[PDB]
């Protein structure tokens, strides 16, 4: 009743906006008629390859928290709405990792899986990211952010070796099944980068490493009223995400004090700004390491500079710019970028990516 | 008509809340009667020494953008509502600098001047801060943030030597005068700190320096409906304000590239994170310098730690905590403090400090 009404309204808004950008303004009338009859006949409608391809791009462009939006139109859209089995999904996820990694020269990609029909999911991905480390407790081992998902995986037959860098398996659920299935990731498919410093040799004593490609797999892609709960996407890392957050947060790997030790500075006084010096060196190490192994990465300055060019292009295209200041500013030297010195409208514009409730926990 | 109504409403709210914290709950009834008769007789009311003293403190406690709120109850309130002449104001401002500086051991203080009567100001301070550097243009000289006020001062007979660190004079306007008066600051009253590094001797080649005490003199203190447009206040600096903003912003002194040069690093590649390393060293220098000359300063870690204790005390006192995340997080290593990892309610609670339109510009 009310669900068939919201769907039609969001479809009219999307097709108009989408076709206007694609230069197919005359085809709007004939397409909306087909959609109206499709919603009445089945209860939903199917996007064309061109529609969801641009839809996923528009969704990226409207992502307020993303600093890499300059490259929105170069997104590699992989259409996998034809998957029916768990092997199909697995192979699609494996393919995503392979094609996105591209031997280091990372390609911003997204794999589209079947959307929700009558509110029920067809494929449901449990992983936050396709490649992520596990986490445990007695004393902290691994990535604390992954604790709940690690426990869920263990309740399904999976067991990790309990090192700080255990690769969580792929874990997803198919329509009609009560519990999800899991598949260990083939190591040959996963690129990892050991962290070393360009001037400090002792840095390798920390035995730090991180994976090459972040692939967010738990967000919902909303395009024209259609909910693609399963649609993993990826870009390349921005150094700070690793050296200022993942390896620095007290609630994550908490490595600042150990970094200070290998670089030769004391952790006695705050006034010595040891945490800051540790952050700079750890972040330099991250950037040097990724570049050395031939894996794409971008520093926060270059990234902000690229985002500045994005702001200019949106003004040039006549589109309103939206952004979340609190997420756009880098966690290291934010005042050194232009983002800090201006304000952004945090309005939500569709199509976009949204958060969804975690099946575990 | 409507002005006498708003005033009475804000007075009832303030006296109740103020006396409840002071343990004088029974005196509320008799005090509100006197106030009601005072508003009818004159059109406004006069605070008691105890009322505005605690009012200024409560105002500090409600300042969402302030990280040093832990020390709210130790505020040194100086009552100068008895000033009538321009010499009175000048001496009060001179006194403020002297007593607040306290030979380096800075004392958080506030000088209260007469409030607005029928919407018109009695004393109007033009300075953003009592002690601040001037700014000019052909090529950039001094502090760009002070350009407009510097031009206004020059249109009044004042002329600076055009160095990067010229002290702007005190400039204020008395009721009944069309234009403001100005007084040069006595150098013996102003403590300045030359910036040097603990390990790098070449740092002094940058010839950087900053003043010791920041005294915001252009904000409005609102207590119980009474508007104290002139009420300068001060705390001590947090290193980052100087080394990550005042001396780092491209729109301020823009010293990062010159800092990189004296510390021995290249400014060629962003991936080398030279801006970040420059920021750490400049900030360490700031903290070491202030401490060396015996002038109070606090690093961002200690400051966040102190703010954490403030959050706990407000929960313990039963008061709702308000804060602006975007201003509370430090501009250097924000994720290394607890502030970054939580959210804050940006609701405005009175009494508080507000922005007011600049008479110049
Ligand atoms: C191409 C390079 C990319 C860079 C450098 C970049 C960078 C960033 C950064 C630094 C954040 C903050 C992450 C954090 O602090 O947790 C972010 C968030 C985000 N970005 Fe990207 N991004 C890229 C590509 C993409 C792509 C391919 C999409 C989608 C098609 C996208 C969607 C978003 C979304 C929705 C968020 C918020 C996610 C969250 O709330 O956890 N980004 N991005
Ligand atoms: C005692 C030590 C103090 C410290 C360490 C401290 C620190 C800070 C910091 C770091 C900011 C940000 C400044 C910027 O980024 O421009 C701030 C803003 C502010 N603080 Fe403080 N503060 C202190 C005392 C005070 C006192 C004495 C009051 C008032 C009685 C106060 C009122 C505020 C207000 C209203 C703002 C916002 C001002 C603006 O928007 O420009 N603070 N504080």
């Amino acid at each position: 009743g009310s669900h068939a009404a919201i769907l039609w309204n969001e479809a009219k808004a999307f097709i108009a906006e989408c076709y206007a950008e694609l230069g197919k303004a005359e085809e709007v009338a004939d397409r909306l008629d087909s959609i109206k009859s499709e919603i009445d006949r089945t209860g939903s409608y199917v996007h064309t390859k061109e529609e969801l391809e641009h839809g996923a791009k528009m969704a990226w462009r409207n992502s307020n928290r993303c600093i890499g939006r300059l490259f929105w139109n170069s997104l590699n859209v992989i259409d996998r709405r034809d998957v029916r089995t768990k092997e199909d999904v697995r192979d699609a996820l494996f393919h995503h990792i392979e094609t996105a990694t591209n031997n280091g020269k990372i390609r911003p990609s997204i794999t589209i899986f079947p959307p929700e029909e009558k509110g029920e999911k067809q494929v449901e991905i449990w992983n936050h990211q396709l490649i992520r480390y596990a986490g445990y407790e007695g004393e902290a081992i691994g990535d604390p952010a992954s604790r709940s998902l690690t426990a869920a995986c263990e309740q399904l037959g999976w067991r990790g070796e309990r090192t700080d860098f255990d690769l969580l398996p792929l874990i997803f659920r198919m329509r009609g099944d009560e519990q999800p299935v899991w598949y260990e990731l083939p190591r040959s498919l996963v690129i990892e980068v050991p962290i070393t410093h360009p001037d400090i040799e002792a840095f390798s004593d920390l035995e730090l490493k991180w994976y090459g490609v972040p692939i967010i797999s738990d967000m919902k892609l909303e395009v024209g009223g259609i909910h693609y709960n399963a649609a993993p996407f990826n870009g390349w890392y921005m150094g700070t995400e690793i050296g200022a957050r993942n390896l620095a947060d007290e609630k994550r790997y908490d490595k600042l004090k150990k970094v200070a030790s290998v670089i030769g500075i004391s952790t006695n006084y705050n006034t010595d700004l040891w945490k800051d010096q540790a952050l700079v060196e750890l972040n330099k190490a991250v950037l040097y390491s990724y570049k050395k192994q031939g894996v794409s990465i971008v520093d926060h300055h270059t990234a902000a500079s690229q985002f500045k060019r994005f702001e200019e292009q949106e003004e040039e295209a006549g589109r309103k710019l939206t952004g979340d200041w609190t997420w756009l500013i880098p966690p290291i030297s934010g005042a050194a970028t232009h983002i800090f010195h201006r304000s952004y409208d945090n309005s939500i514009v569709k199509p976009n990516y949204f958060y969804q409730d975690k099946p575990y926990e």
